Formats: C-alpha cells, sequence, structure tokens
C-alpha cells in the first residue's frame, strides 16, 4: 500500500476533467477514514478571469467540490481499492451539502488542503465531513454526502 | 424594474465569464423574493471536464448561480440599479446549509433560481430556495453572503 | 426516437466544443424535416468578444447550428441512429443564401433550428428553415452541405 | 487614411475581441472602395478542438464572418476615417448574407485572404461583396450586408 | 518518405496538443539535416489575452518552443521515418536551451518560420540550432537539446 | 520596495495576464540583489490539455517565462520600487536566454519556486541568474537578459 497519489493516480480513479477536476495530489489515505489531499491555486486558472477581475478569489462552491472531489477518490478505492478498471464505469453524483463555512478567502499562492473524514457510508452512497486548510489554518469547514453513480 | 436582462446583471454583479451563471432575471422584490434563471448548454467549457461523454452541470455551480441571483436582489436593494457602486464591490460567500440535489442538470434545461430572503440585516444576506426545470425541483439550497468592499 | 438529447447528438455528429452548437432535437421526421435548439448563455466563450458589454450570439453561429440540425437529419435519414458509420462522416458546407436576420439573439434565449429538406442527393443536402426564439422567428435561411468521408 | 493596417489598428477600429477578432492585418483598402485583408490560420485555435477532432478545419462560417469584419473595417473608416473615439460606441451586425460558395477548406497553415468590394452603402448599412482567398485560389465566394450600431 | 507535411501528419508523430502544438506545417525536411517549417501567429489565440493586452506579441519562450518541436518532428522523422504507430508512444523531454537571441517581435499576422539545423545526435537525444524567421528576417536564433523519451 | 508581495502587488507591476502571468507570490526581495518568487502547479491549467494528453508536464519553456517574469519584477521595484504609475508605462522584454538547464519535470501539485539574482546589468538591460526549485530540490537553471522596454 502506497502513501501519496499522484496527478496520474487521481485521473485513473475520478471520472472528472479539465476544467473540473480539482484535486492535484494525495498526501494520505486510510480506506474508510481519512484523506489528506490537496490541490494548488494558481493565477494561470481561466476562473480568475471572472472570480473576480483584479481580485482573484478562488471561488467558495469550487472549494466544496474539491472537498468532495478527495471524498470520492476515498469511496472509490474504499469501495474497490486501487482499479482503474471498475472505476471507469463510474461518476459521481453530489446528494447534499452541509454546515459549510467560509473563513478564509483562497487566493494564487494557497496550497488548498482537503482534509476530510467518513462519518457514514453504504453501497455507493458516503457521507464525507472536514475542512479545507491553508498553510494549516481552517479556510473551510464543510459536511457532504456522494453516491458512485453508474455511466449507463 | 421588475425584469433585468442580461445588459444589467453585468453591470449590477462583480461576476465575470467564466463564473458569471445568471442570464436573465424574471421577478424581483427588494429586500424580499427573487427568481431567475441560467441557461444550460454544452458549449460552455465545464462540460469538457463534468463529465466526458455525459455532460452535468455541476452541483456547487447550480448553488453559485442562487447565491448569484441573491446576490442581485442584495445589491440592487442596497443601492438600486447602480453601476459605479457595483464596481466598487464583490460578493463573498459566509455559509451554504440544507442543499439537496435531486434531478440532475443537462444541457438544454432552462435552470430556474428560486429565492427568497430569510434574513436581511445589513450587507449580509440570506436567502433559500429552490432551482427548476420545466416546473420540477432540481435541487435547492440556502445560502448566505456578505457584498463588501472590493481592494 | 423523436426526442434526442445531447448524449445522443455527441455519438450521431461530429462537431465537438466549442463548436457543437445543438442541445436537444424536438422534432425528426427521416427525409423530411427536423426541430432541435441550442440554449444561449453568458457562459460561452464566443460572447468574450462578441460583444464585450453587449453580447450578442454571431449570426453566422445561428446559420452553422441550423446547418448542424440538418446534419443531423442526414445522418439518421442515410443510416437511422448508427454510432459507428457516424464516426467517419464529418460535415462541409458547401453554400449558403437567403439568409436574413431579424431579431438579435442574446443570453437567455432559446434558439430553435427549423428545418425541412429541399432535396436530397445521396450524401449532398439542401435545406431550408428559419431560427426561432419564444415564439418569433429570428433568422430564416437555405444551405447545403455534404456528409463526406471523414478522410 | 494609409493603406495597410495591423492588429494594432485593427483593435481600435474593430469591437470584436477574442474569440471573434478574425482579421489579423489589412493588405490594401480604398474609401467606400474595396479592402483587403488576412488572418492567418493556425492549429493553435480553440475552435479547432472542436471542429474537427483529428480533422482540423476552419468553420466556413467564420470565413464568412471574417470578410464581415473585412468590411466593417472598410466601412467604419469609411465613415470616420481612423477614429477610435467614435468606433468604441459601435457594433457591427450581420444583416443578411447571399450566394455563398465553399470550394476549399481552409486548414491550419493557411493565410486565410478576404476581398470584398462594396455592392452599395448607405448610413450605417453596408452591402459587401467578394471572396475569401489561400495562395491565390479563391476558396470561397460571399455576399453579404451589414450594418454598425450604436452599442448603447 | 516525405519532404512536405501538414497538421494532420505533425499530429501523427508529434504528443503535442493544444494549446502546446505549435507547428502547423512541414515545407522542407531532409533526415539527420536540417528542418523548415512554420506556425502561423494570429489574434486568435489564447496567449495573446495576456501577452501583452493591447499589445499582441507572440512570447519568445514560445518561438523556441515552436524550434524545438519542429527538431522533434525532424528527430522522429530522422529515427523511424515517417511510423505514427512507434511514435504514438513517446514524449518530448527538454534537456537545453543556449544562445537564445530575440531580435524582432513576433506578432499577429506574421509568418513564424521555424529554420533548424542538427548540431549533434546520439539516441534520443537530439542538439539542434537555426533561427526564426518572419518574411525573410530573423526574429530570433537559438539551441537546444531536446529528449524524445517514450510516453510511459 | 517591502520583501513580501501577492498577487496583487505583482498584477500591479508586471504587465503580463491570463494566460501569461507565471509568477503568483513573492516571498523574499532585496533590491538590486536577489529574489525569490514561486508559482503554483496545478492540473487545473488549460496548458496541460497539451502538454500532454494523459501526462502533464509544465512546459520547460514556462519555468524560464516563469524565471524571466520574477526577475522582471525584480527589475522594477530594484529602481523606480514598488510604483504601479511608472510601471504601466515601462514593459518587460527579454532579449536572451542562456545556460538553460532542464533536471526534474514539473507535474501538478509541485510549487515551482523561482530563485534569481541579479548579475552583468547595464541599465535598462538586467541580467539574471538563478534556479527555479521544487521542495528544495533543483528543477531548473537559467541565465537571462531583460530590457525595461516602454
Ligand atoms: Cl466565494
Ligand atoms: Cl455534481
Ligand atoms: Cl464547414
Ligand atoms: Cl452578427
Ligand atoms: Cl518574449
Ligand atoms: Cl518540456
Amino acid at each position: 500500500l502506497q502513501s501519496q497519489f499522484f496527478i496520474e493516480h487521481i485521473l485513473q480513479i475520478l471520472p472528472h476533467r479539465y476544467p473540473m477536476l480539482l484535486v492535484d495530489r494525495i498526501t494520505e489515505l486510510q480506506a474508510n477514514q481519512k484523506i489528506v489531499a490537496y490541490k494548488n491555486i494558481t493565477f494561470n486558472e481561466d476562473v480568475f478571469n471572472g472570480h473576480f477581475p483584479n481580485k482573484p478569489i478562488f471561488p467558495g462552491v469550487l472549494i466544496v467540490e474539491g472537498m468532495a472531489q478527495s471524498g470520492g477518490f476515498l469511496a472509490f478505492t474504499s469501495l474497490w481499492g486501487f482499479d482503474p478498471e471498475i472505476a471507469k464505469t463510474k461518476i459521481v453524483a453530489f446528494m447534499t451539502i452541509d454546515k459549510v463555512k467560509f473563513r478564509i478567502p483562497v487566493t494564487p499562492g494557497d496550497r488548498l488542503e482537503y482534509h476530510l473524514e467518513v462519518l457514514k457510508h453504504k453501497g455507493m452512497i458516503w457521507q464525507v465531513g472536514g475542512t479545507a486548510q491553508v498553510d494549516g489554518k481552517v479556510v473551510a469547514e464543510a459536511e457532504l454526502k456522494a453516491m458512485i453513480a453508474e455511466r449507463e
């Protein structure tokens, strides 16, 4: 069992692709418990052209989305192990979002850390909760539940 | 005015491409409610990655879309149609709560945003409501955001 | 097989972002006619330069959509719904004539494509029809296109 | 009213912007007469991602759009000469198009040359006709009427 | 083999894709010897939205990148002839860059031409040098050593 | 001059913009002397769509561009100081590039640190040498001569 999971590994599990794959690396994975990953925030991202001009602030909902993706990594894997074939048939459905609070704006230069831990699961359904952090300080908090749907 | 088109939204809201997710405004009640909408089309960059071969408007972006409609209701409530101020402000998400996604939103759908204020208090606003495609609740959520100074 | 959604459209037409301008086929009748549409939203790249501070959907893209709708008509009319014969048949534009733009299309409009066959000769199709938004005609044209081999 | 114009000049005159500004240079111009300009076609254009994957073709409709923009340049400069403060207050709108023929496909590498003569003009409404040429060969034929409107 | 290649061919040999495929057509080619190709520069390129606003200047570094790809096409072609199947398995790593000189700026409407000659070469390593030219004039000269490393 | 500048400062001094502003933050700065800045590298960059499909590698040539800009920023503040004004006027333009060595491919998740120090400098022609590093190690090195045009 490996510790870190790089972009190539991520591409092999999550179905998300540019410009919606918002997780760059996985520094810690504990099946069925807690995942710690991150996405680098640079100014060279199309999203900054509109949010907002002359004041780049990484969208709050995209922080949520990032945590949701970090969680999804937990789901797919825990549910099948690091297996790209069994993962290529799925996608991830967002079911609920709760108790999310944004505390510090994220901007170019910040290492957006996703700290999530499972809270409950079953089948393709999983509920995860946690925070997003920059340089150790909390930037956001959230709870969300998702399903690993079928491409069909 | 009770209806507004993209021209006005561009003058009021600080958001721009690719983060302005509201096209037209159909109802507005200062300090009360506002319904609006955003057309979803395949000709949008997000669909390149969400998800290849299976385009699905990101759930988080439906929420953003509802937050913007609120922001527009908020801004006009505090200053009226005022382009010179809007450029001095930005919107900032505070919290998001009890948001549920029920039917996926796809290219071809007229994504309606229905919101009503629940807590007005100053710059800080709080609204709740649903997103609807063809008279059907596709999502629901409550959110709070602050219209604060730019810098 | 009367209503076709974006999913079905990707499997028939070779066009992809940012040049697939048809979001859903609402009517289709072999070798005769097709009714489809594409939603116009602000979150489209084209709007960054046409025109800044005044989003106007390009008339030529409206023609492009009508042609693409017609191409869907050709493909299915000639081979029913076949996702692979289609992976080997681009859509080349031959002529356009009698086109007229009447009402500017903008973000928030549903652009409906109404086309009928004027003449079919193998893979050389001549069509004609209009472009409508919320009831009124917005553009009208006639065009010819060939569904040649992809190489 | 010089005869040759570079993108720098085109920007101040035409309201069109990326990714809808399809004229890089003006080779020749004669008030209310004719205009010759061109647009280089490269693979490095977003339009090519979808038209068509694995087979790059510059859309015919854009060739038409390009000629319309050339006429526009010509019309702007004819109506008011080289003037950026009046131009800033205008937009160009397509009125009609007729007798367009697409003879040869345009692809990355080709130098898309536009050729237009004025068929009729009165006020903001201008009518022009001509061809689009690559290496001398007539790639396409087109006729169109466009108007200059106040951005208001 | 050949000595004239278009974008369909280029695409079949080099792994670069949008927005980093900076070579449109190969006009001249001599195995092991030299190579001449070009890329059309047009305002309808994303890079101009920022380099620079209201003053389009094709990035100097991108001129260099264009010469390396041209060198890469030449290298690949020299090593295996025209072979898409085998090329399909390679990447092009940049090794060293030297004696890079920018003389004239490259702007929209220019025909950025690549002139490369093979200095040294052993395995999947080729040190080449040449110049970038627009209208016969040398807009830049440079040297580099790329790497044709297998793709995985 | 100061010693900590954020994208909001960089924006006000460099002319580059999306998708060519390749410097996100300036952590350390000593006028006429050196500068230490950096650009975050994420997968969410358009460039990775073509360099390369299923194997994103930040282009070495963009690493150099990022180094140049850093020096450029150093150059301006190292004469007129953080002064948006003159800045809007003048404008960076690199005339040469020497001794560029690429040692480790940069990929999404790296924090490309820019380490530049002033070298053989004229007046409007600043030369700079230094390196780009990731997690302490040297991913690349290079020397550039830049002129503050107008
Ligand atoms: Cl936010
Ligand atoms: Cl979602
Ligand atoms: Cl076409
Ligand atoms: Cl138009
Ligand atoms: Cl440069
Ligand atoms: Cl490289």
